[PDB]
């Protein structure tokens, strides 16, 4: 029975810190009790370790991927036989419900769960974990809990910058979706989103190894940012019958505004998820002029997220896992996987098996 935490140092990087708890008690009224099974490290956890995001904590478990099996069920569980003894998958975040779609209802209320606060009870580094019925949804029947610790937080922003942000008249058959920078966690969770809604689906890379992998997954084309010309590159593998883009999921930020307005089509959506270039942009006029909308988003509501993992289940979409550390006891071992994710070459998600 441990937590996985960081611990204070003093451009900073806090060590992980490997604490033994007491088990959680029995689950409370509609709480469920989930014995940890899987976590997956993601982007933002990088960012809390140099202290460069909000809200960090040293006392709640890390990671706002957790894949479990709830074991205990608590009093007047509507959701009991649905949950007992299954695989479940923890929303990453609280405060924002189906019922206002364009954002959180309360900013105030929203908060990011993993290694951030007041959350400290929900959280991927932990053996154990007591969260609400309403809290989990059930992973889908054939994901192993690698696979399902590898969705939640990357899946739902996935999923919600194409059928909501995009639109899903632009994720269709005929339509034509770049996404930015293959390999990310992101960018590899709507590659898979997109063929499966039907999309011409064109992706962009640094290297040409990533390129072959996408294309291995159903990219029916790409680029490489690196080449001083790949919006012309992607422009020329774009069919005649449709010769512009209907819709961009970018995570990078830079210029892609610029680069991509003359190969987008007049009302074009930029749905951007992260700025790991710049923390600025460059919006032209010509943006403007061809009524392009740079849609910014990040995870989803409560309803696009059990939306997700039911598109998920149905079509047996599977995440492309690059690592994968076998015990939360190995402290090192984990620190590996951050020095991995700040190098920004993988392919592939960053897992931890509980």
């Amino acid at each position: 029975p441990h937590i996985l935490t960081i611990k204070h140092k003093r451009a900073v990087y806090y060590p992980l810190q490997l604490k033994a708890v007491p088990k959680p008690g029995p689950p409370g009224p509609g709480e469920v009790l989930i014995r940890m099974a899987a976590a997956a490290l993601n982007h933002r956890d990088h960012f809390i370790r140099q202290h460069l995001y909000p809200n960090i904590s040293f006392e709640s478990p890390l990671f706002s991927d957790a894949c479990g099996t709830v074991v205990e069920v608590g009093p007047g569980c509507k959701r009991s036989d649905e949950l007992l003894n299954k695989l479940v998958v923890l929303v990453p975040y609280r405060g924002w419900d189906g019922d206002s779609p364009d954002g959180p209802e309360d900013w105030s209320a929203f908060a990011t769960v993993g290694g951030t606060e007041p959350y400290r009870t929900l959280g991927g580094g932990q053996t154990w974990m007591v969260a609400a019925e309403d809290q989990v949804e059930v992973c889908p029947p054939h994901l192993s809990a690698v696979e399902g610790a590898a969705l939640p937080s990357c899946g739902v922003t996935a999923w919600r910058a194409l059928v909501t942000k995009c639109g899903r008249a632009n994720v269709g058959p005929g339509r034509n979706i770049l996404i930015t920078g293959i390999g990310g966690g992101v960018a590899l969770q709507a590659l898979q989103m997109a063929l499966a809604l039907g999309a011409n689906v064109y992706v962009t890379s640094g290297s040409e190894a990533k390129l072959a992998r996408a294309r291995q997954l159903g990219a029916k084309g790409g680029a490489l940012y690196t080449e001083q010309d790949w919006p012309k590159i992607i422009a020329g593998l774009l069919p005649l019958a449709h010769p512009l883009l209907d819709a961009i999921v970018d995570g990078a930020g830079g210029d892609i505004v610029i680069r991509a307005v003359p190969i987008l089509k007049p009302g074009g959506v930029i749905a951007i998820y992260g700025m790991t270039t710049a923390p600025v942009l460059d919006w032209p006029m010509q943006a403007v002029l061809k009524n392009i909308e740079l849609r910014g988003t990040t995870l989803g509501s409560r309803a696009e997220f059990r939306d997700m993992v039911a598109f998920v289940a149905e079509h047996k979409l599977r995440p492309v896992i690059s690592r994968t550390v076998k015990g939360l006891d190995c402290v090192d071992a984990i620190d590996g996987l951050f020095e991995d994710l700040k190098g920004g070459k993988q392919f592939g998600k960053l897992v931890i098996e509980i």
